[PDB]
């Protein structure tokens, strides 16, 4: 089965401006466009995203990269408002298929993240996954970012998505106390699970990746951000090129590339459909641009090989 790297992109990102014409397209399948946010009314937030969708659109496509519209809750409740209600889930499905169409887009992307009652609303996130299935279009992408383990998706889920992401990573990193929030070994259980426990097919599983960490350190109380968030760019701006090949010094826990690599390399030892990464613009900049996790990506997913033409 072919392997997909899906590249989560920020439209609305600090350093958009910067960093697009830097990204390694070579190195992406598909690029998941992120956040129209979804409205209590069913309505679409589209803010974040409706300025360069269009433009981001026209250059994924050049690189024969295909793009999706990924949406989230505009704010708690939101989504699952959206949801709960007939109407505002029958616009909501229509906004989706309508948004997707009229930028031209090769799929959208689930991001349902309301864990309030998560259980008893299940019945009707699913009622909206096969409604939205049922309305898009036959070549119409589908996809979903999901979490493992520590909550239940049920077995029907997963058959209407081409396919699944997870977000291996933010495990237990919201409170004081260190932590990796992307371990190697959750990685691994993750996959495992939504195979043998949620019944999706390892050809339509994607492995998340992390380009940032968390870092409990004094000195970068200030840098990092509202959940003590930093990005690898930044772990390498304040911590040296040294951090590049670790996953932890001191109280800064994240992904380094070797380990990178081996979530990379477990994913196709074991046949799984590829992996995900969340946040393109988070990896380093050219000024180090030997030590990007996207390149450690594509020599372990998309290794092009030694060739010549004229076969
Ligand atoms: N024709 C191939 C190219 O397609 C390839 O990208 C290049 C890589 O070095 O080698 C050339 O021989």
């Amino acid at each position: 089965s072919l392997k997909v790297v899906i590249g989560y992109l920020a439209l609305d990102d600090w350093e958009f401006e910067s960093l697009f014409p830097t990204i390694e397209w070579k190195y992406l399948t598909h690029i998941n466009a992120s956040f129209a946010r979804v409205k209590a009314d069913g309505t679409l937030n589209i803010n974040p995203v409706r300025k360069r969708i269009e433009s981001v659109r026209e250059t994924a496509h050049k690189h024969n990269v295909k793009i999706l519209i990924s949406l989230a809750k505009n704010s708690p409740g939101e989504f699952t408002t959206a949801i709960n209600d007939p109407k505002a889930r029958k616009e909501l499905i229509q906004q989706i298929i309508a948004f997707t169409k009229e930028y031209k887009l090769d799929g959208f992307d689930i991001d349902y993240e309301e864990y309030d009652n998560w259980d008893k609303n299940f019945p009707s996130l699913l009622v909206f996954a096969r409604g939205l299935y049922l309305a898009k279009e036959k070549n119409m992408l589908m996809t979903c970012a999901v979490n493992s383990r520590w909550l239940n998706y049920g077995t029907e889920w997963e058959q209407y998505f081409d396919y699944i992401n997870l977000m291996s990573y933010d495990r237990g990193a919201f409170t004081d106390k260190p932590v990796q929030h992307a371990s190697y070994d959750d990685f691994v259980k993750d996959l495992k699970y939504w195979n043998e426990q949620c019944r999706a097919s390892k050809s339509k599983i994607v492995g998340g990746l992390p380009f940032y960490g968390y870092s409990w350190e004094e000195s970068l109380q200030g840098a990092v951000d509202d959940v003590r968030g930093i990005r690898y760019s930044g772990i390498l701006k304040h911590l040296g090129n040294e951090a590049a090949d670790k996953d932890n010094i001191g109280k800064t826990y994240y992904n380094g590339r070797p380990t990178i690599a081996n979530k990379c390399k477990f994913i196709k030892e074991n046949d799984y459909a590829g992996v995900m990464i969340w946040q393109l613009f988070q990896d380093a900049h050219n000024d180090n641009y030997d030590l990007k996790l996207i390149n450690v990506v594509g020599r372990e997913m998309m290794e092009e090989g030694h060739h010549h033409h004229h076969h």
